[PDB]
């Protein structure tokens, strides 16, 4: 029993991490095969930022001139390219602990894990979520850029988020490994503003089945409500509407626990109006969002 | 900037994990060197665990009862023994992934992550606090025995925790690596109460200085206290008393952000007596006390 926000085993993602440095930039790159993956921004002085053009800027850069460390061993960079917001380097060695991968783009309220990285070298790893406003709330210092997010299915890293930018409001964006930016953001120096950060109702309903499952029951009340009903509710606390493919996605938990998805919607209904009036659940005294229906069921199962 | 609730990367320690069985029972076991690591309750039938005798019941067992299994590969048990409550099973080979370790037992209110695992496979990483109580507040279904509790200091893995027993009440307790319980728990079936869970006022402290570094500063108070004055109203409301040695571990972040360690008290005293009043801090609703100082320090800072 007992339910934490898990990220999955680094292992795998901590065997891909090299250091980039191009001129005085220093950030990491993701090594996969014979390619490595790094924000195009290595190649920007903090000067470039405020105004880069990125074309221009790469004219001015051999494969000599992006020095490329995987441990303390240096890796030949044999070609380079960008596609979209990352540059990949091609270097003449396979990694060798590269684990069966791919690149997924997450779609917002998509929970994944962070190892964040300096020099190439892992400092930790946390769970998050992309936000409904494709930001993310992480723990990113200088240098972190090219730190990674990725799910793992068995034995397959699926990498979704790569490290590109803090907004001036301290929040996160990046790119997925195709380098496309999530949400509207641009590796600009410039006025970026997020839009609302809504609460993800699809995982406050799963969290609220885990603390079920895990004896925390006080907040179930003797009502239910309508997806139209409460969905007036979720827009008056910049909450996301819930859709029928949400409900079917809480089925299963629905089932587990013989809870209703809408019985369901209704104790957080009360729980937005009342609030928890100083109680806690699972630990938290406010409704969590990063935890995907998919989190539940695998936590609470123990996939591996 | 951005505070997470972050883990070690766990590769050093996924590379140790193995599947221990001993008859019907299969837990989780720790390979370094030669020797893998296990609880001791591995010998039991969930019958023998309401009053095991284990060094009766290990009588009946030798060697080749311990099917040890590192990935598909099975080690070849040479030797066993019981050290307080860890099996030590002797293997013919080292295990070439043991990273530098040791083993060391943490105080109430230290940190540490734990791999969760089941069948020798890592399912996830978490951050937890050992309570002032020697409990911890985990996430570990059945098969989760023999999961770790470790530190990392650059490429030394500290191991300071293994998984033994749930608690009637749904907490965690287990044992250092030397196989001693934290606290006054045993590994049998048994009436097992917790005393009070109290607060790591040292731990909330250290939050409260991450939150004014990551631009949280809105509980920032007029007001000073003393130590006595403080530790007044922490008894009040179940937190550990604060002592000259917490008010020195917390010099750096008070030099750091220039707020005395006793105004932080004063602003951490009011917001015991106001609470939130529906506002967060780092995106907390209650006052977080699983980073210690050195984790602050750590997180604020990059180390790899
Ligand atoms: O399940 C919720 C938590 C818990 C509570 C009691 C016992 C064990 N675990 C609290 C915070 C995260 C883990
Ligand atoms: O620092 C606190 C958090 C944050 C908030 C804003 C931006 C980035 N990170 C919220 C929860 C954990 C991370």
């Amino acid at each position: 029993s007992g339910f934490r926000k898990m990220a999955f085993p680094s292992g795998k993602v901590e065997g891909c991490m090299v250091q980039v440095t191009c001129g005085t930039t220093t950030l990491n790159g993701l090594w996969l095969d014979d390619v490595v993956y790094c924000p195009r921004h290595v190649i920007c002085t903090s000067e470039d930022m405020l105004n880069p053009n990125y074309e221009d800027l790469l004219i001015r850069k051999s494969n000599h001139n992006f020095l490329v460390q995987a441990g303390n061993v240096q890796l030949r960079v044999i070609g380079h390219s960008m596609q979209n917001c990352v540059l990949k380097l091609k270097v003449d060695t396979a990694n060798p602990k590269t684990p069966k991968y791919k690149f997924v783009r997450i779609q917002p309220g998509q929970t994944f894990s962070v190892l964040a990285c300096y020099n190439g070298s892992p400092s930790g790893v946390y769970q998050c979520a992309m936000r409904p406003n494709f930001t993310i709330k992480g723990s990113f210092l200088n240098g972190s850029c090219g730190s990674v997010g990725f799910n793992i299915d068995y034995d397959c890293v699926s990498f979704c988020y790569m490290h590109h930018m803090e907004l001036p409001t301290g929040v996160h964006a990046g790119t997925d490994l195709e380098g496309n930016f999530y949400g509207p953001f641009v590796d600009r120096q410039t006025a970026q503003a997020a839009g609302t950060d809504t609460t993800i109702t699809v995982n406050v309903l799963a969290w609220l089945y885990a603390a079920v499952i895990n004896g925390d029951r006080w907040f179930l009340n003797r009502f239910t409500t309508t997806l139209n009903d409460f969905n007036l509710v979720a827009m008056k606390y910049n909450y996301e509407p819930l859709t029928q493919d949400h409900v079917d996605i809480l089925g299963p938990l629905s089932a587990q626990t013989g809870i209703a998805v809408l019985d369901m919607c209704a104790s957080l209904k009360e729980l937005l109006q009342n609030g928890m009036n100083g109680r806690t659940i699972l630990g938290s005294a406010l409704l969590e969002d990063e935890f995907t229906p998919f989190d539940v069921v695998r936590q609470c199962s123990g996939v591996t």
